[PDB]
DNA sequence: GCGCACCGAAAGGTGCGTATTGTCT
């Protein structure tokens, strides 16, 4: 699953809170992209340099990015795109503890974002005439965590693109984001295909669904349903208003998804995992 | 965006809208 995100002010507190939530069996923060390679980024994320960029920032001495924004409109901080793996896989990944189905959501991850990079733009006008130039290159901020707001294990990433770009000319501009945004769903499909790529090569049997999702073949969908409980909350709140899931309208789906939500309190990590192991072995689950 | 108005200073730049599957911010 891929789903985007455009960020703006109001989202800088959320944007820097990547670090604490999740889970902890892990690189967990990674930078990535040719534009970062640009600035000198490799390795973890610091925290202290991410705000900065996040704010239009780039340091070294030039100027804050981004002051031709309107004041009548909001500007703009980044672009979130978050790649989350099927249920099964997180199971296998985080209850069974296979460390090698980590690294193929890595890969997979690493492998999408290449593509959404060659769809990088910008625009620049010369004596009134506006071009849009492809200009290939993005900074990206990594998150990987490891559980959802429920506490069942989900695998996934937040990688956080930031809202600038550098064109032939070496100047550095906001990003057009156009191509990237509407190309959400085939980036999904890229991602899908990289993952079953990886966990073939682990030895793994695969079920693809009706979407063109897919799960571990070992592993059924009542076992599934056992360890996913926000599903089964979006669920009751469409049955109680009494609505069907085939024919919601945006603001329902929303009001469904956000209104249901319990608050994020903490928990004890290494509690955590043997209840989902005790969990586990009670829905009938055969890791083998 | 389906070319605009309004930002700051560059006969220059930006938001805006874009999206829509499930494991579910
Ligand atoms: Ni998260």
């Amino acid at each position: 699953m891929l789903s985007h995100m455009v960020l703006t002010r109001q989202d800088i507190g959320r944007a820097a809170s990547y670090y604490e939530d999740g889970a902890d069996d892990y690189d967990a923060s990674e930078w990535q992209g040719k534009g970062a390679e640009e600035l000198g980024l490799s390795g973890e994320v610091d925290s202290k340099r991410f705000r900065e960029l996040l704010a239009g920032n780039i340091g070294e001495g030039h100027r804050i990015m981004r002051s031709a924004t309107r004041q009548d409109s909001k500007e703009r901080i980044g672009l979130d795109l978050t790649f989350s793996a099927p249920k099964s896989v997180s199971l296998q990944a985080l209850v069974a503890g296979d460390a090698e189905i980590i690294k193929a959501h890595d890969r997979a991850v690493a492998r999408t974002l290449e593509q959404a990079e060659a769809r990088a733009q910008a625009r620049q006008k010369i004596q009134g005439k506006t071009r849009i130039e492809t200009t290939g290159n993005l900074v990206i901020g990594k998150f990987r965590h490891e559980t959802s707001r429920e506490r069942d294990p989900q695998l996934h990433t937040h990688a956080v693109i930031l809202n600038m770009t550098k064109r032939s000319d070496g100047q550095w501009r906001a990003l057009k984001n156009d191509e990237i945004v509407k190309a959400t769903r085939y980036l999904g499909a890229v991602y899908n295909a990289e993952l079953a790529h990886e966990l073939q090569k682990l030895g793994y049997q695969l079920r693809y669904g009706k979407d063109g999702n897919f799960d571990l073949a070992h592993i059924d969908r009542q076992q599934i349903e056992g360890f996913s409980k926000r599903t089964e909350q979006i669920a009751e709140w469409y049955a109680a208003r009494g609505l069907d899931p085939n024919s919601v309208s945006l603001e329902q789906k929303q009001a469904a998804k956000v209104l249901s939500r319990a608050k994020k309190t903490s928990v004890d990590r290494e509690a955590l995992r043997a209840e989902w192991q005790a969990t586990a072995k009670e829905l009938g689950i055969d890791f083998s």
